[PDB]
């Protein structure tokens, strides 16, 4: 009848936002506000709960004041999903309704120790020891790992802890709990895949796991799907329940990498997305049936719409320096000033001429993890210019990631059928087509680049009726936002030797220590 | 008594200069006239060697006008010296009086062939095989091999050659036949040992070699010292014996990179200097007898002063990218503008904090010839930045010379007790800094810095009486002309470990092939 609106609450790691989409899946509105990056200790990181929940509520209420001065035909809300930075974990008291300290952030390193006594204690020196039920490895990003830490260090979550008033939960739980007012203890199953504690194969907590690393099952949310009626927003918090007018449902909860997948669309196996930000998250959706990896890449859950609905799982491998690589070369290096500098100057050769450079300043991860490669530059002659440098930085990180695909194809027993990309390096049409011609599919560019909010809007708004099928929302999107298509276009020929150049470049990379 | 003067020709490889000095060995007028760099084919490079000679008879006839105006009672030169760009070889008309073509250049690339064929059907595949003869290696730079190119490829040459009416010779030899108007036809023994036709010890042609390369005698000129009479000055070219106004005689013939070791007085075995350019060129004077290398060297004469007056030998050491990657970190990376923002930027930084940049452009020479090995960078981090990269370069040229001077004192027996510098880059104070850490000698860097020129002025002053010993002309020297010492100042260990990370990137930079 009159016009349908999603509102997507973006909870990133240094930022919170409120994107109001329509029914053409249109951002019509924003509001952003920052929060507060708590650093006690070198490679600490920590955020502080209720300030994120009240950035959080801000968004909300800003983005729709500014809404309804704007669009005379904007009533209500018709529901909101929730998107957020996974791993990071809250502990907060049951009947205080307040946490007992700042939430270590999912790249905090202080659970180093832990890991280190799981893998030998655990495992047997193995960190994969039980890789085949969570789908990843020990490590200091999950939700355990920083839970367990918070039990042996802050003495008020012990104390709670005794007392059976502790909840732990991921970013997603605590706000579904605190919007909620209090009455909502649930996380959807792609956070809860996060948090070293969920069997994959059952989307349940594993007994097993919580017992040996000694986390009381009585802590944790129930698990639900990413769509699915989980609460109202019952909070008048920086007048949020004023701004919304209406009772409004909370319908989508969704971890933010698995959101992108949802909102570029990746519904079939075989179907990518890659985010080209600071680093690079490529998660492939690999179908209803989880896959694990011979090469380090971790397996997760991509989404699943409905209680106890189709469940699709994926594949995801990062790289650490990507647009870190493009600063670094304009900061520390000076090789260019202007952001479209750099791919003018990388366009303006034809080739690389025999150099590669392997940006690996923090090491390698995805499918050949190795912490001693250093950023190393091979090949160099008097001919070299800095145009050569950048074009083969960029080259790199397609390279990298086409050894990521490789990796997945052979894990799920598929193929790639397209990549879909977002992130501010997606801007780089130079890099898109040298990523195309690699992987040999069509890349796909949204117009309509928030593609992390939008996971969220649709899973909300499928719950809530605005759209009623995925194939709905792919039409929808096809039809109101452009996307750009970008398809394979150099030669075999030369992929091959830009193949057969970079695994040679990568065994020149070992430095530390 | 009466203020007399010696000229230098100073013929490089981009320009020609003539220098006229006093008996002070104060340079006292100058001039300089560029030549063309005809570069074919990629790899290859030409003179015209009456352009050459031409810009000689101009800088004389100019500087001699500038001088006569400082000093109106200046009525003639006493002699002239000749020094020049070495092994770069010019083949001309006995009866034209004319280039039969242009004179490949020493770093030149077209004789590769020749010297493959040379290597195999003659060395029995040993590069080597003539090196206790000549003191050298096969190798694209040495003049037979140009010689053999000219014969196999120029028409008119090897016409010329059944006419018997072709010369042949090293721009010594080219400048004193046309400053006589075709009278004379040497070469000095430091131009001649670069022929790969000289007898090292017998400082005479060796029949094997020029019977087995087949290269007809007939062609060669007469070697002589340094320091005698070669000719006079006979031609009218460009006004220039009516500029030099009485007739005059050239006195003193001597190759660039020798005529610098002469100039910086390094008369005593042990006493050696390095020219810091483009590339790098050290010479440490070996004393008496000639010394022979293990590792790639080149074993060279020094200088002799005289007919049978006494020959020293040198061995000799270059690096090709030492002022060419400086050129190149700026005009083809933008890490810098105005030449002293390079040594700024490498002081602004206490080390390369972890990096190695080995600038191997166009390979390793020097004791681990490599052609192979391409420009590297390993180590670096998002902390990196130019000022480390800049740095890392210096120390990498200096690493590059102690791995020199150590074979050197190995093959020589000796020790080094100083060291001279001359160049460009030699006004690098880091650079000499740390090259003298390294080394843990004294490093002396003259304000008279003309010390090729001044080479050729002193062998001509010696032959005609200006100057009646060595001791008389370095004590001249020592009160005209000061130095600035540079004295060592690391620690065993700092360099040990500098060490042990230029050896590890070592083996990381083998790329081309």
């Amino acid at each position: 009848f009159t016009m349908k609106y999603v509102g997507s609450i973006d909870q990133g790691t240094t930022s919170t936002r409120f994107i109001i989409f329509d029914e053409r899946q249109r951002p019509v509105s924003v509001h952003q506000v920052p929060h507060t990056q708590h650093t006690p200790h070198p490679g600490w990181l920590e955020h502080d709960p209720m300030e994120i929940f009240r950035s959080a509520c801000k968004c909300m209420s800003v983005a729709i004041a500014k809404l309804r001065q704007k669009d005379a035909s904007f009533r209500k809300i018709e529901a909101i999903g929730i998107t957020n930075q996974r791993e990071t974990t809250v502990a907060w008291d049951r009947v205080t309704k307040e946490p007992l300290c700042y939430a270590p952030v999912w790249n905090d390193l202080r659970t180093y120790d832990i890991t280190k006594k799981v893998t030998a204690e655990l495992g047997g020196g193995d960190s994969m020891f039980a890789s085949k039920i969570t789908g990843l490895p020990v490590s200091t990003y999950f939700a355990a790992f920083k839970m367990r830490w918070m039990l042996e260090n802050v003495p008020a979550v012990a104390d709670a802890c005794r007392r059976g008033t502790l909840c732990f939960g991921t970013i997603d739980t605590w706000l579904m709990y605190k919007l909620s007012g209090g009455k909502a203890f649930v996380t959807d199953v792609t956070n809860a895949s996060r948090t070293f504690l969920m069997d994959l194969r059952t989307r349940k907590w594993s007994p097993e796991l919580c017992e040996k690393l000694k986390i009381p099952m009585e802590t944790l949310p129930e698990i639900r799907s990413n769509s699915e009626l989980f609460g109202y927003v019952e909070t008048d918090e920086c007048g949020v329940a004023a701004a919304l007018n209406e009772r409004t449902p909370i319908m989508g909860s969704i971890g933010d990498q698995q959101s992108a997948l949802f909102g570029n669309m990746c519904f079939e196996k075989g179907e990518a997305k890659n985010t080209y930000g600071t680093g690079c998250f490529l998660l492939m959706n690999v179908g209803e049936e989880a896959r694990f990896s011979k090469h380090g890449l971790l397996s997760t859950v991509g989404f699943q719409v409905g209680r106890d609905g189709p469940c699709y799982y994926a594949l995801e491998g990062a790289i650490a320096c990507a647009g870190a690589t493009v600063e670094w070369m304009r900061r520390n290096m000076n090789l260019f000033s202007h952001i479209t500098e750099c791919e003018k100057l990388a366009r303006s050769v034809p080739g690389t001429q025999g150099i590669v450079f392997v940006p690996a300043f923090s090491g390698l991860l995805a499918p050949y993890w190795d912490p001693s490669a250093r950023g190393t530059i091979v090949g160099m002659t008097l001919k070299t210019t800095r145009a050569h440098v950048i074009r083969a930085a960029l080259q790199a990180i397609a390279l990298q990631l086409n050894d990521v695909v490789g990796s997945m194809k052979r894990d799920a027993g598929l193929n790639l059928s397209s990549l879909r990309v977002d992130g501010g390096l997606s801007k780089n049409g130079l890099l898109m087509e040298i990523q195309a011609s690699l992987l040999g599919v069509d890349i796909l560019v949204p117009s309509m680049h928030e593609t992390t909010a939008l996971g969220a809007a649709l899973c909300a708004g499928l719950a809530a009726g605005v759209w009623t099928s995925l194939e709905e929302v792919k039409a929808v999107s096809r039809r109101e936002n452009s996307w750009k298509t970008v398809s394979p276009s150099g030669s075999a020929m030369e992929r091959e030797a830009m193949i057969a150049e970079w695994r040679e470049a990568l065994k020149r990379t070992k430095w530390a220590k």
